[PDB]
């Protein structure tokens, strides 16, 4: 099971879902724009992705 | 009587609204960005949803 | 004379307009995004309307 | 039963305490200095009180 | 000479601006979303005007 | 009625107490450090001061 | 497995520490104010606690 | 060489821009919204210009 | 009529208010810890220092 | 190798993109508004870009 | 050479100290209460621990 | 002249103002807790030291 997609930095929001269901069949991924706060709540199928202005992942996406 | 949907994180703002109004008829629905600070102020009748850029339910939905 | 309208949360700014004017006729409504920060000055003419994304009143309108 | 304590802005924390536990014999009494931003979830045994440099109760007390 | 125009809250931007220039003829009109913080330097031909969503004046505008 | 005590900005705390329970004798005094945010709460009967390091009233006191 | 101690808000850290060792004994227990923003990383065996002024528990302590 | 531009307060962004580099030949003219935090770095051939919402220049522009 | 006290850079707060209380008699000195927002309300007689940890004049005190 | 590239600042983000490319063939690179606040995660084949309003890198690109 | 010390979470800032200068000699240790947020400088040789109210490791220490 | 000590990160603030003074002798030295946001105005002769909770210099000391 990976919890971690370190290389999908710099990947678009599209291409970086494809990779994630590919890997994790019952996410639910959740696009954020970077400097967002996030309440601290941990769901094991939830995979968020936090974007810059064009929409590319930002940071390294991992479960939570 | 529900105060929770769980089943919710990842669905669309139209689908969370006709599940919660399926179980909730008097539910007032309120969509807000997640990272929104609210006032605290208690509401038996209101839902309120903190959606992604998507406007997909970021969060677990709760009444208050 | 009344000076709160809990009645109006989760309706749109159109018909929560016409609630308050109804209601105070020399209202000055200012529509503002949940969250947003105001400066302590009370007005007795005016009613600010906090309103989510969908441009629905979030939270209980009164006097200020 | 009461949720509010309009009576109590300008006094103490101690005597605050008293009054409330006077009709609110399970209250879980909670002493936030005013500014602080809290998580929403609701309480219905919690009473928050929010106090100013002098300790004296700055706004009403409510429950949640 | 006057700085201040409290009978402009609720007003649009256009009228706000044409009843500062009546009265103030070398006005800088400024416009800004209430809740902008601004950096503390006094122009004495500087009027801000802090404005809701529909852009509608919100505060007491003020010559500063 | 008195409303505003511009003439006690500089005063310590002690002093500009005792001018305005001279003005206004049901005043609920409450002390914040300049800075803090307060929720839009209009109280007749209160008089917030807001200090500086020193305890010094540095804003001018208005009744809210 | 308990993950979370409702019958812990309003009581003081040393009791509240005692509680979640008896059923958590590998317990990390880390003590924030209220307000505090955490980074979201997630610890099975770390239990924060978010206290008041006095030091007292004021939200439902949780594993995380 | 002039390091302020006391007299572009109010005026748009393209004609501050036009002064500037009439004054300032290697000027690399930033703008940004009022409000916006900056990193404490200092350049001598960056000029920061700080917008309203009709982008006219609302504050006075400094080299840095 | 001074307005500004860049040779203060770095001074006590004690010899700070010597300077300022030498060249501009009627002063009100304000002491705040750098990085307070201050409400934007301008008053003459008043003189806000921006003190570091050690209470050392940080910024350029100027009237306002 | 580099890792800054001073000579971009006012530079449009077309023509950063084609500089840190020709220098740094597996940069990925981030484009966020300045004042966007990051989580402290070094990456070093990441190029963050801090754009104004109109996309002009507005700080120096540094590798992280 | 490691980067990270996961095993320090809950541990003290003294016998942290200890861990990381055994396995990382030319370590400069920077204790910081969680919530600050930092500038994004890296430097390999310093390692960064985010403590709670008692002073524990609160976060996993990492080199930056 | 120089303008960084990168070789002081880490050290308490007694031994910092000892070297910035040896390689600056009208420095005025400002000593803030990290995190502080400052208003963005450029003096030669300053150095800030932005400290952690043990005064320690926790980030590169620069003029400005």
């Amino acid at each position: 099971m990976k919890t971690e997609w370190p290389e999908l930095v710099g990947k678009s929001v599209e291409e970086a879902k494809k990779v994630i269901l590919q890997d994790k069949p019952e996410a639910q991924i959740i696009v954020l724009p970077v400097g967002t706060i996030v309440t601290m709540e941990y769901r094991i199928d939830r995979v968020r992705l936090f974007v810059d202005k064009l929409d590319n992942v930002a940071e390294v996406p991992r479960v939570g």
